[PDB]
RNA sequence: CUUC
């Protein structure tokens, strides 16, 4: 829930709709974060297309770093 | 709902 970085830019590496989850590699640091498609903001509202650059929050999860507020970029 |  604690806000690790704000307007993060990144490239989506893959994300699946099936599963509900992907990846996005954050360009300042070149690491994977966790997107899960509820943290993607508006068929499949909620989701990001493979090699999409995407704008976003990184928080502390459950589980480690994860994103938040995933929109375009700007 | 953590590398499909």
């Amino acid at each position: 829930k604690k806000v690790i970085a704000t307007k993060v830019l990144g490239t989506v590496k893959w994300f699946n709709v099936r599963n509900g989850y992907g990846f996005i590699n954050r360009n300042d640091t070149k690491e994977d974060v966790f997107v899960h498609q509820t943290a993607i903001k508006k068929k499949y509202l909620r989701s990001v297309g493979d090699g999409e650059t995407v704008e976003f929050d990184v928080v502390e999860g459950e589980k480690g770093a994860e994103a938040a507020n995933v929109t375009g970029p700007g």
